[PDB]
């Protein structure tokens, strides 16, 4: 039932749809609203799934849980303060757990046909990556991340009016750097980093490593900017200590889908065209809807208000096919639609598999341990991300991990048993990838058939509806990468598989379950992205846009979040929620989360690790 | 003047362009046909460049002429039967000389920080490469080349119910390769090269060295599909023998423009919608035109045929604006469109730097000397080719060297002096590249200041208008590279730069003369071409699709012929232009075009080589 009229109609139901919904409900009175969403789920690019595993292990109908991710994983207590605002006001703090980026030194990486570990690399003054690369002396001797940062601090250092100080780096920080700070006279936001580091004397021997150790290597060899590519490299810092959500990042816009209502929410239903009404000074949406019986309907509504919550691909498609933009003077048609040419398109894959234990550890590998973040090749794989079935033992451990204490033997020894318990229960790899990698998964997990398990349904009692299974194909590659990365024989077959193509689609013949848009975006060269950013916040009376893509905060819920704030505020007279936050309780988002989390794990700490800790 | 209505209307005037109308005009009698070209020329991707240097030479207001390409440059006595008949009956014949590919072991190799040449290679077993990658055994010791041709042999041994005999391989070979061998079941044109190399055990490294040492890495990091990617890699044998035109390739559409008629020809006059008038049964064109002083029209005709000879990106734009395909049923429309994305864009680019003379002979290196053909690099110029004055004498010599003949001590004494004697003149080289490599240097190409050479106007008198100059930040980075390249202190500056990347455009803000489609287009994963091509000859009644993207012989003039003849044959009754060569005259375009080169380059070896010539 799609109502004939409503006073905002909201395109979308990723985040920045939802939370529009959630903000003009809650905080403007606005109740007369609904979201349309082209596909049959929630969430957009936040895709969490909690597979239930049959529980064979030898004294146990009963399951054990793993949660893996499609879509986005991890966040940060600082320099996102909407989305803390966000996680306090919807009261789900208390399902944040630490999301781990290290072994110890025991993560694997895999160069120019040879695998060897973080400890290694450091071994000897740095030499494997100089055995393994034709370097520059002036590049030998130092890690390679230390030279992405160096060259930062060099950055900063020759441009003096730029104002370095403030300790939260957050999107004002990186866009004045972006659009501020040059090289040779040059503002970085005129650059690529491929260009700049050639220019500043580097080998492309010393290029090709560092884009192949960083994993991204977008931020290198496609067509975005230097300084917004370095807003994403200077994100996972040596002593990160990310967080995510016990059941996954959907636990968010789950969250907020219940604080709307789903009788508000208007699944597989595609705007196909917007168009201006001007006797009644209302915008027409014609859409598309199938119900669930593949019955498949044609129909038009009309709206005071439109905010688009969606990103370049989806923003051009609405764009070409709209009345309400053609009828547009040819001048500023043309200067739109070069204004959506200002974010590149980035790529993304992810591809898990779980499997009924976990084959990484020392007792099937002979070799120290592997636990959590990134594994690195110069291989298609990008990274590999290892993920566990959920334990509240083990979460407790990683919080006291997130201390730097120091356990004596006692806590050591179990702190030991419970790192070594993991390897016993169900987990999964994912293989996350971005630009150079993504073509060749692709046209591996198009061919041929798709993979199953045997007795796959033994294994797994419901398989959730947004899996579509790794071909074949993909498997087998995967499983030899495995081997390569990891410095094994023995990589067993996965109990279950998914693929996730995150690059945007103009084929008709893709069913709508495997249309997706493009991972992240990008500010492109020459992008002056503070006047794009404002000019999309209403680029026509009463028609908005928002979201990640043309966003301050490029790949993360929270600049979908910000951009949608100017939104609010312009169109609804909102202000931020951070600062509407920070008036309703005295304190800074940043400050409250830290506090909340830091109380939750104490106690987790406590029940689980040490009962006489700190 | 645009006449109001035509029988005829073409649009494009690039070879299918020019190429059409040629053959209409001549063999159907069609007089009221016109073309309408976008861009203030003809020719498209092929774009010859004559530079008239001042000669500042010691005993010489005398001038010498540099010919360099910024589009196509060679082609083959065989397999291009359309093209060499076109050659033929424009008596073009006597302009041909050599394209050599190879110095006799002395180009130069550049690979993971590393300068050798084509001899240094083959040394102990080809024990460089397993020096630079990390090979597998049975990768170690064979030429990378040898291991494509090696691969290809393989392919045809499975496949032995895809009769592999036929002596000259052209299109029809290349698509019953591609649409029916298989590996593992599953036919070539549904598999990329990367995976299929992979799948067949090749290691990474030994992959990236192919796609590093064979230039094109589109080949493999692209969407292309493997069986098409094979066409291309199978194009360029050891024992190549390609041809040119002594003043570029360009002499091919300019003399089609000689016959055609220069008031037929309507440039800077881009068609931008198309639709159909039922009433009288004809399309309707509207177009805007740019006159001579900036004075901006637009306007309407109409056509009882439409011939568009233009590319994928092209074709989008139109299909999108144009009322003839929108008024289409949703089913015909999606299915026209998914139809234009089963052809891969492929970028391409060619930065030329002339120099008064040339400085990668032996007496400024002090290295062997490099004379012609591809210097490859996994840096980002790819490859790289030398091209020098025009000189008869030289141009025979070559014509002597494409014979395998054994010149006494006379006469090698000679040649020796004509192949050092071309290092005195002025020469360039070309900075050619595909895929990976585009983005380094377009956001080169756009940033900062334009190269000029001081005292320009005194070194070269009129520049062509189709040069767009090299940034400066291109010139001073492609100066480091050849030193790398050619191991050698010594690059001078160039006296003239020209950049083109062949890279299509969406962006209204770019001038007209500076939009540039893509350089070429091969087969996606999954197109079955032989479907897509016959379904593209005439998609509306009496509206034409021809060229040389959605052609039997992708990246060459010749697909551009065969895919136009199509059109030709469906639309206005005329065969082939190789069979009509053929019936007209006894004997193949081939047969022809070869015995008429012999004869002219017997008699230019025995007026400036060996008098006495066999
Ligand atoms: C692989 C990956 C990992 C990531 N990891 C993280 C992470 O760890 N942390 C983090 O903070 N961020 C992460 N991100 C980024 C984060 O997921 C996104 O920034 C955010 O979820 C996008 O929200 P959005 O509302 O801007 O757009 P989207 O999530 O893309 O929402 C747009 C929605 O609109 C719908 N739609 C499109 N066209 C139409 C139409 N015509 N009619 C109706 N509906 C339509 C789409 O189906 C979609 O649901 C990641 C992104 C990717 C790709
Ligand atoms: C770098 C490079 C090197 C190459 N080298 C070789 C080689 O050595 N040998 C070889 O055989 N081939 C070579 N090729 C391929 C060869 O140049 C092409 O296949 C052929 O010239 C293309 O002809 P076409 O008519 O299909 O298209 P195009 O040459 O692209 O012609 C299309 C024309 O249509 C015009 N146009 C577009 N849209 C409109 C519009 N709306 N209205 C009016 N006009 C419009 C364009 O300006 C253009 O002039 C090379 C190609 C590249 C990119
Ligand atoms: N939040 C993203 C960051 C990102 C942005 C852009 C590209 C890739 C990654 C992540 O965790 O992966
Ligand atoms: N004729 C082209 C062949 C080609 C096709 C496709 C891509 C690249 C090159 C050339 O000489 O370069």
């Amino acid at each position: 039932s799609i109502p004939k009229e409503v006073k905002v109609a909201i395109v979308g139901a990723g985040m920045s749809g939802l939370y529009s919904a959630w903000r003009l409900q809650s905080e403007a009175n606005v109740g007369d609203l609904a979201i349309f969403e082209r596909s049959d789920r929630t969430g957009g690019r936040l895709d969490s799934d909690l597979i239930e595993f049959k529980d064979n292990r030898a004294g146990a109908g009963s399951t054990i849980t793993v949660k893996e991710e499609q879509g986005g994983m991890r966040f940060l207590f600082e320099g996102m303060d909407d989305l803390m605002a966000l996680f306090l006001k919807l009261g789900l703090e208390d399902q944040i757990v630490p999301f781990p980026m290290n072994s110890g030194g025991n993560n694997r990486l895999y160069f120019r046909g040879t695998s060897f570990s973080v400890n290694d690399a450091e071994q000897d003054d740095y030499h494997i990556w100089s055995a393994l690369y034709n370097l520059d002396p002036s590049e030998q001797g130092v890690n390679p991340k230390d030279i992405i940062n160096v060259v930062f601090n060099r950055i900063l250092q020759v441009n003096p009016q730029f104002d370095s100080r403030p300790e939260v780096r957050g999107p004002e920080f990186w866009q004045n750097f972006r659009l501020q700070c040059q090289w040779q006279g040059e503002p970085l936001y005129n650059w690529s980093l491929w260009d700049l580091l050639t220019d500043m004397g580097y080998s492309q021997e010393c290029i090709t490593m560092l884009y192949r150790v960083l994993g991204f290597n977008g931020t290198f060899l496609s067509k975005m900017n230097a300084g917004v590519a370095y807003q994403l490299l200077e994100d996972f810092p040596a002593d990160v200590e990310f967080r995510t959500f016990k059941d996954g990042f959907s636990t968010l816009p789950n969250a907020l889908v219940d604080k709307i209502g789903k009788d508000k929410i208007h699944l597989q239903t595609s705007i196909d065209s917007i168009a201006f009404d001007k006797a009644d000074s209302k915008y027409v949406l014609k859409y598309t809807k199938i119900d669930q019986s593949g019955q498949v309907s044609e129909g038009k509504f009309k709206a005071e208000k439109v905010i688009l919550g969606l990103p370049r691909l989806a923003l051009e498609k609405l764009f070409i096919a709209s009345d309400a933009f053609k009828q547009l003077p040819k001048k500023r048609r043309d200067e739109l639609w070069d204004t959506l040419q200002s974010t590149s398109n980035q790529p993304l894959l992810k591809i898990n598999l779980y499997y009924d234990t976990a084959w990484w550890g020392t007792g099937m590998t002979g070799r120290p341990a592997v636990s959590f973040g990134p594994n690195f090749a110069d291989l298609p794989t990008g990274s590999v991300y290892p993920f566990y079935a959920l334990n509240d033992e083990l979460a407790a451990a990683l919080m006291y991990d997130e201390r730097h204490a120091t356990p004596n033997p006692d806590t050591q020894h179990k702190l030991d048993g419970i790192d070594a318990a993991k390897y016993a229960r169900p987990a999964a790899l994912t293989i996350y990838c971005d630009y150079l990698n993504i073509n060749f998964w692709s046209a591996l997990q198009n061919k041929g058939e798709l993979y199953h398990h045997p007795h796959e349904s033994e294994l797994v009692e419901s398989i959730p509806s947004d899996i579509f299974p790794a071909s074949e194909a993909v498997v087998q590659q995967a499983t030899q990468f495995f081997k390569d990365i990891f410095n094994t024989h023995y990589v067993p077959q996965p109990t279950l598989t998914s693929a996730r193509i995150w690059e945007g689609n103009v084929n008709f013949n893709v069913p709508e379950n495997l249309q997706f848009g493009f991972g992240v975006h990008q500010w492109a060269i020459g992008a002056n992205d503070k006047e794009v950013i404002e000019d999309l916040v209403e680029p026509l009376p009463n028609l908005f846009t928002c979201g990640e893509a043309y966003s301050d905060y490029q790949g993360w819920v929270e600049g979908a979040l910000r951009s949608t704030d100017l939104v609010l505020q312009k169109g609804f007279g909102l202000a931020p929620l951070s600062e509407v936050y920070e008036q309703d309780q005295g304190r800074s988002s940043s400050e409250a989360i830290q506090i909340a989390y830091r109380k939750i794990s104490n106690k987790m700490i406590m029940e689980y690790i040490d009962p006489n800790f700190s």
